[PDB]
């Protein structure tokens, strides 16, 4: 069928491997032994329509697995979490870094504000709905831990891909 290769970035500790996994898995892990991170794939329906999501979970930092991941992935998500303000301002370079290694400002995209069920707030809405709309993608904020808006994220994602 058709399967849709999706990469998730970002900075150290904002929830990348909880947020694959509460998608994957349908629950909340509270941590990971980086036994290599990696790979998943998993048949879901979206739009009615049945699919398969290969989702790659990547570490916050080989420059060749790097450029190689973002080269054949598709579309990315690139997660902040809203109570880390120095996650926010790395958002830039992992997208700026996808840019260059894909040679297109149109890759398919979503920029995500997790950790949303967290009262320690540092990066308002506005600010992210900002950034996100000066690159022309989608905002969602999640939690991984409430599964609030973790699906809308991965299946707008694949929508930006199929609208590409
Ligand atoms: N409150 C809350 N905690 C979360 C949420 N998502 C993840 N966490 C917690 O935040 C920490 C980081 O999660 P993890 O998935 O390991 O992050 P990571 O981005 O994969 N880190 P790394 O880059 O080092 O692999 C963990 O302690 C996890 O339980 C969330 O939505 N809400
Ligand atoms: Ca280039
Ligand atoms: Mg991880």
């Amino acid at each position: 069928m058709t399967e849709y290769k999706l990469v998730v970035v970002g900075a150290g500790g904002v929830g990348k491997s909880a947020l694959t996994i509460q998608l994957i898995q349908n629950h909340f892990v509270d941590e990971f032994d980086p036994t290599i991170e990696d790979s998943y794939r998993k048949q879901v329906v979206i739009d009615g329509e049945t699919c398969l999501l290969d989702i790659l979970d990547t570490a916050g930092q080989y420059s060749a697995m790097r450029d190689q991941y973002m080269r054949t992935g598709e579309g990315f998500l690139c997660v902040f979490a809203i109570n880390n303000t120095k996650s926010f301002e790395d958002i830039h370079q992992y997208r700026e870094q996808i840019k260059r290694v894909k040679d297109s400002d149109d890759v398919p995209m979503v920029l995500v504000g997790n950790k949303c069920d967290l009262a320690a707030r540092t990066v308002e809405s506005r600010q992210a709905q900002d950034l996100a709309r000066s690159y022309g993608i989608p905002y969602i904020e999640t939690s991984a831990k409430t599964r609030q808006g973790v699906e809308d994220a991965f299946y707008t994602l694949v929508r930006e891909i199929r609208q590409h």
